[PDB]
């Protein structure tokens, strides 16, 4: 099982500056449910952003840097070593593995933020006729969680 994670505004920005445009921590909570457990793939730059990788779960990290190697991070160097991962693999970003990997994820768990950022960096265009809707689910908005959201689960049709 193969899935894209993300969160993504109403123009598909998912990044500034090498950072999240948006504080949402409900959607830190999403991600945590969903993918402890099991396998976050991402590139090189998401995986700097972060900064380490996240907790009880198999972070892998995709990069030509040979001399990679970081405490808690498996490495691969070619795309096609994705479908070597068992378990539950999910593609965590950014935009460069997104773009490599959308025509071949199973099914896509997608933040959709309902605002309009300030972007660098966007998750690829996709249409709703490739896709049917597992489910979409308003976020709940309160003091710490003030941007509208909704969670969507898409399968390939
Ligand atoms: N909103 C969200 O859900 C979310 C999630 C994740 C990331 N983001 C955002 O996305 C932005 C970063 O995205 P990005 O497109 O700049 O970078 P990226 O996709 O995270 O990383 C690109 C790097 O990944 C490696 N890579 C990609 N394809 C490869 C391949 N086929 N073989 C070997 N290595 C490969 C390369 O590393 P090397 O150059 O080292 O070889 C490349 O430089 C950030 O702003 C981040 O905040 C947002
Ligand atoms: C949470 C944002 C997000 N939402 C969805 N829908 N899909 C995604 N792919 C990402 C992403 C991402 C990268 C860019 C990123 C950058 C960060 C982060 C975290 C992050 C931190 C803690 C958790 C909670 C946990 O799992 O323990 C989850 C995500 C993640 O925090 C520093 O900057």
């Amino acid at each position: 099982t193969l899935s894209i994670l993300v969160a993504h505004d109403l123009q598909r920005v998912i990044g500034f500056e090498n950072q999240l445009p948006w504080h949402l921590p409900n959607d830190l909570k999403h991600v945590k449910k969903l993918s402890t457990g099991h396998t976050l793939v991402m590139g090189r730059k998401t995986f700097e952003s972060i900064g380490k990788p996240l907790p009880n779960r198999r972070n892998v990290v995709l990069t030509s840097d040979t001399s990679f190697n970081v405490e808690g991070v498996d490495v691969i160097h070619s795309i096609e070593d994705i479908y070597q991962l068992p378990g539950h693999v999910f593609i965590f970003g950014g935009q460069t593995l997104f773009e490599e990997m959308i025509d071949k994820v199973d099914d896509m768990y997608i933040t959709v933020i309902e605002g309009k950022f300030r972007g660098d960096t966007f998750f690829p265009p996709y249409t709703f006729e490739d896709w049917e809707v597992a489910s979409s689910v308003e976020g709940k908005l309160d003091e710490k969680n003030t941007i509208p959201h909704t969670f969507l689960h898409l399968i390939r049709k």
